[PDB]
C-alpha cells in the first residue's frame, strides 16, 4: 500500500484493488492509486 504504481482511470478503480491490499479508502492523484493508511 502507500501509493501503489497501478496507473488509475479515476478514483473508484482504485478503491476496489487497494481496499482488498489492506488500505482504508481509496483516492486516485497523478495517475496513481494513493490510499489512506492505518
Amino acid at each position: 500500500g502507500v501509493e501503489i504504481n497501478v496507473k488509475c482511470s479515476g478514483s473508484p478503480q482504485c478503491l476496489k484493488p487497494c481496499k482488498d491490499a489492506g488500505m482504508r479508502f481509496g483516492k486516485c492523484m497523478n495517475r496513481k492509486c494513493h490510499c489512506t493508511p492505518k
